[PDB]
């Protein structure tokens, strides 16, 4: 839809502090916060797919709206997400351990921005079309 395509990491805020409200480590909050990952994001009938790229990095979920699933963070957490298209936002919300975490995907102009929200902390990622 407005979301195919594959898309480079261009700019991001707070991502060190959102990355530390989620408990990630210094080594890997070290690898995170450099990295310019694409993402690709596809869909196919149900089911989308989102595909995360970076140098030391591959991830890549699949999933159908509003079906649950397991899902294994680049941090190595083990959740259960749920994704749903609300006013064209796909809302991605991560549980773990009694805790929640949410990834709004947007397209704006020409960007497609993304919020990750933890507790407090609100970090905000902008890619462009590759
Ligand atoms: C190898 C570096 C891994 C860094 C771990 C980051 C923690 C996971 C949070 C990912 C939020 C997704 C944001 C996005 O799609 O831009
Ligand atoms: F959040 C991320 C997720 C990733 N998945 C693969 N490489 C990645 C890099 C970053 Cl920073």
């Amino acid at each position: 839809d407005a979301f195919v395509g594959t898309w480079k990491l261009v700019s991001s805020e707070n991502f060190d502090d959102y990355m530390k409200e989620l408990g990630v480590g210094f080594a890997t909050r070290k690898m995170g916060g450099m990295a310019k990952p694409n993402c690709i994001i596809s869909v196919n009938g149900d089911v989308i797919t989102i595909k995360t790229e970076s140098t030391l990095k591959n991830t890549e979920i699949s999933f159908i709206l509003g079906q649950e699933f397991d899902e294994v963070t680049a941090d190595d957490r083990k959740v259960k997400s749920t994704i749903t298209l609300d006013g064209g936002v796909l809302v991605q919300v991560q549980k773990w351990d009694g805790k929640s975490t949410t990834i709004k995907r947007k397209r704006e102009d020409d960007k497609l921005v993304v919020e990750c929200v933890m507790k407090g902390v609100t970090c905000t990622r902008v890619y462009e079309r590759a």
